[PDB]
């Protein structure tokens, strides 16, 4: 209740991938002190390092950041992170689930997320985001919403996108359970992503026997472009790096929906600076 | 402090009873023990999965956690532990064990020696901990009574 | 001698490639009647058919044009073209030649252009264009300009982009042997080219590892071989193909300054925008 | 179409003089005679190279060209910028013959892409005659005294000693 200018965000973000929380940031208006980011595969770094002008402090592997890291390179005012899902979806077989291969990733966050916050008794702002699928075991889910002593908010982006993306969101950040604005950006169909000359069979994109788009008189798959579209990436936004189109597409399947971190976000601009 | 007192115990230990048997071997007062399990006033409250951090907040003020097994325990174990840490600023006596069997796979180890920011005694079984004499560089009761020892400088003694 | 309204191009464009010559002629301001293009390769049919979004008739193979149909699809006010050079390269050391292998291809144009050619007493404006690399068999060359009945003029892109490209370049447009303008849209440095935190160890690309970024050495980008070559960035990003083929069909295209420097003097003789 | 005139031929045949050989053999008057090779009143010119559009127009007119010899593209493709320039512009309905044989041993694409150029498919004898000669006007397909019957309609076309 006193006041103060507001002031640039800084941002810990675990897990960081082609820095859509930057990306997000930086659409909001929102001024960004820093931007620390822990990431290992290296196409992403490069994606982040390039279209954000080496902005991003990278840091590398998670297990690599102690609680003394977290003290020297903050304070941090948001805490971000998406781990790994291979271990927690259903889909896999082979899933080792949340407390062992890659799904124990998810305690890293649990880690340095209590290294992260405030000491008791400072009131300062202080926000973070957990995201995962929903197609996990119920017992995982249970788990990870004792361990953040949170319940996890159902987002899907074909609310306000052309995909399929039904997503757990933990966090909290102000009003994630509100409902979604659908503005005039939002591409809701599939055909209003792809490139001239092309139809799309269906309304919106799955993660088979379907090639989702048809060109002259050929069947064809979804192109890298009309998958950043889909997801609401700027167009060319992975062209970088010199990588396969089955790299880029690996990179963009296991991003975030730019517009459904939009909408997580914006409350944020009642607390920071903004442009 | 002002005086020794006794000591406030919280087990996710496999073994409800294991710490408190060692305690009362080494003549020390215990003034709470609360056991859990992992599953799938002294008290056994259940499920681990059932204890919050409320739980940990009204039973406490804790002074030792000990946990394992002779893993994802381990996790479980963290998160009682933290739930039991003193606030930064409090520099009363906290202490904490963790066991598992040297049998492990050596990124189990390394993450839990991470975690921990502790090296583990290597006796065959692996401990963690925090107490005097368990610092180290880069049934099984007795041997838990040993590396107990320091607490009977820190804690009544009847 | 006589007036008349300046009325938009019609160009005949044999083995197209990604299309650099309807984006050179708009680049220009010059409009463009029609466009039709004869190309095999299927990547570079969808780079032309995304980034003009329709407006370019695709025929096929250069070799199932027929006299009657260039009469049919014409007139046409320019044709150009670049013919395969894997066969003419003295680089290559199983090439067949002019006459043999994808070399003869070139004949393909010698004919289709005396079809499109204005019979005699018609003295419309005809231009045309034929390149190919100055890295070919000296009969070869000797060869192309006694079937063209012209010289071809030596255009190295180096002099208005980053890249070392020499070509030959045989034709009636007005002007090819004047000067050629270094303007500011010109990036003649490698490290113009490149993306952000890169360093470049050359000035002018020779398509080793030409690029350093961070602490390890690196190869060129798509994006900045696009800005090497003159395109427009991520032009050729469509129809998911791999890095190796997006390098295969920028290193058969056109420099677009160089076509630009050719093509520019032809908005004295149609419409413009 | 006045009246007969005699022939005059363009010959880039590999054999010099064969044409005019089988011209006399039909009894053919000649008025004139061009030779020439592909190497690597009646004249031999030499080199093919040699021999621009404008010395065909100059030695021209010509009613009759011959090539071709008893890589295949080469004397092909140098035959076939003769044949072009040689030809009478549109609108001039004079009448103008060629032929053109090369042995049957030769690639398909080879055959496909003769065929194709001169818009007329093979007449098999073994060797291939391309030719608009009345007669060697042929369907899709699934030593002089050759060139002798190919050549006899000429006889009712230009004047005869
Ligand atoms: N040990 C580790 N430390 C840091 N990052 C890791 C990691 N193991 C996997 N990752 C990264 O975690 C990411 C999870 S996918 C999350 C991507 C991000 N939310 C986006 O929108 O782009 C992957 O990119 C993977 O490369
Ligand atoms: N038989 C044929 N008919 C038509 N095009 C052909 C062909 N054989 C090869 N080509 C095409 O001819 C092109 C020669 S490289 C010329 C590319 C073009 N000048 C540009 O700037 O992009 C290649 O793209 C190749 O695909």
């Amino acid at each position: 209740g006193s006041a103060e200018k507001r002031k640039p965000i800084r941002v810990l973000s675990l897990f960081d991938g082609i820095a859509t929380g930057l990306l997000v940031l930086k659409d909001l208006g929102i001024q960004v002190d820093r931007y620390i980011a822990s990431e290992v595969c290296e196409d992403s770094i490069t994606v982040g390092m390039v279209r954000h002008q080496g902005k991003i402090m990278y840091v590398g592997d998670v297990r690599s950041v102690t609680q003394k890291h977290i003290q020297e390179w903050g304070p941090f005012d948001l805490v971000i992170g998406g781990s790994p899902c291979n271990d927690l979806s259903i889909v896999n077989p082979a899933r080792k689930g949340l407390y062992e291969g890659t799904g124990r990733l998810f305690f890293e966050f649990y880690r340095l997320l209590h290294d992260a916050r405030p000491k008791e008794g400072d009131d300062r702002p202080f926000f973070w985001l957990f995201e995962n699928v929903v197609a996990m075991g119920v017992s995982d889910k249970r788990d990870i919403s004792r361990f953040l002593e949170s319940n996890p908010v159902m987002i899907d982006a074909k609310e306000v996108s052309a995909a399929h993306r039904a997503r757990y969101f933990w966090g909290n950040l102000p009003g994630m359970n509100r409902p979604l604005a659908s503005t005039v950006n939002d591409k809701l169909e599939l055909q209003e992503c792809l490139e001239h000359g092309r139809i799309a069979k269906f309304s919106k994109v799955r993660t088979d026997q379907h090639f989702p788009v048809f060109m002259n008189e050929k069947e064809d798959i979804l192109w890298c472009t009309e998958m950043e579209r889909v997801f609401g990436f700027p167009v060319h936004y992975t062209d970088v790096s010199a990588m396969s189109h089955l790299a880029r597409q690996r990179l963009l399947g296991r991003s975030w929906s730019v517009p459904v971190i939009r909408h997580l976000f914006a409350p944020l601009k009642e607390y920071f600076a903004c442009v």
